């Protein structure tokens, strides 16, 4: 379904920007002149001046110096942003199976935003740190974070969070006495071990479905076997937690 | 920081005008009033143009926006259209404030909009940048990142595989998520000269606490670096002090859209 968005900006109750003025600016950038610009954009020369002069006055910047100033370019960038996201916005709107729309930036960023952390899990703030319940419903974590960063992330009971944990920040132990003194403990079964000259990648099947990745010094992985039940452990302050609002 | 823009959006579907200010305003007054006719009158539009608008919006969207109360109410879709419109308008208003205030991120970038307006993380550093050419002919397991001045360079560790999957080719936009306690702050160049990454600067703000001192410095592109250093190790620091921030390449997590 063809779909588009048109934007008009008004300042002080008057007309500041509208597609025809943005097209005037872009034809000005292209042509290197106001008169050629107006012609390409389809308006009179005097009307191109009236628009540029009104824009300058209402915004209190200078938009055209012919070249555009920085302020002028970024005004076009603000239009280009809208045009970058419209099709995502229309797809969010037409999504008959979605729950109610809370945050359009969070909706368009839930499934596209990816990270380089090999462990990337979803959770909710359950009731200096916060506790997080993972999405398969049983696993709890403790995440070190001040009351104030918690406030800046919007950490309320139930807020969805993204939890990030590099593989080399994860310890792997077969000793319950080591694991029990860790902040976070995730029992699981080793499903793959890959031994290199300095490092060993461990993948572990967590009881509830996802696969945890740890990267440990090889000499610490010597007795480990695929099939074996072990415990992954990490400090509360190793985890990065993110929210989208 | 002054002057809020008034945002006027028009959505068009199938080459036709679908929703504009007047139509969204009609649907909110319908929701507020409980009826088409009181809602059209509150929105300042006649009864007939009100139903002409709703019949059109239904036909274009392939949904029903308004239905008789089981009195008129918005359906799920009528509510979703108003929500999406108003969130969209709010994103253009915040973008306008960015234009007015300035910053060095591109204002056309979606990742930069997410970073400014939606994403927050516990790491405290969340810098915008772009994948740039490796800075050595030899392949190493790291990407190079330029900050928004297109000049200040960082290295981040990652494998070719996770780099590939994330689409990390020249020009890809990423965020650098770097915990504050993993950032050093030094007045001694040699100390920092031993780390993968050094970012010179000036302390723009210092806060001291019993165990940790928080330091804030402007990166050369305007973005803000935050570091948390042991108060033992921060006793000689002060605002305006010229400083170098330093960190390992494997301390970073890269975020990017895929
Ligand atoms: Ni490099």
């Amino acid at each position: 379904m063809q779909a588009e968005i048109l934007l008009t900006l008004k300042l002080q109750q008057k007309l500041f920007a509208d597609p025809r003025r943005i097209s005037l600016l872009k034809h000005i950038a292209l042509s290197g002149s106001i008169s050629q610009g107006a012609k390409d954009a389809g308006i009179s020369y005097k009307s191109a001046w009236d628009a540029i002069n009104e824009m300058n006055q209402l915004s209190e910047h200078i938009l055209v110096e012919a070249v555009l100033t920085r302020y002028g370019q970024r005004l076009i960038q603000l239009y280009d942003l809208l045009a970058q996201i419209q099709q995502k916005a229309f797809d969010v709107l037409s999504d008959d199976d979605a729950l109610p729309l809370n945050s359009l930036l969070a909706a368009i960023s839930r499934f596209s935003l990816q990270t380089s952390a090999r462990n990337q899990w979803f959770g909710t703030i359950t009731a200096q740190h916060v506790d997080v319940l993972l999405a398969d419903g049983k696993t709890r974590l403790k995440v070190a974070i001040t009351a104030q960063s918690g406030a800046r992330l919007g950490l309320d009971e139930g807020k969805e969070v993204l939890i990030l944990l590099k593989a080399p920040w994860v310890g792997i132990t077969q000793d319950e006495a080591v694991a029990q003194n860790a902040d976070n403990q995730l029992p699981g079964i080793i499903s793959h071990i890959e031994r290199g000259a300095e490092q060993c990648e461990v993948l572990m099947a967590l009881p509830d479905g996802q696969t945890l990745c740890a990267t440990v010094p090889v000499n610490e992985a010597t007795s480990l076997q695929q099939g074996q039940n072990v415990t992954a452990y990490f400090n509360a302050d190793s985890v990065i937690i993110a929210t989208l609002c």
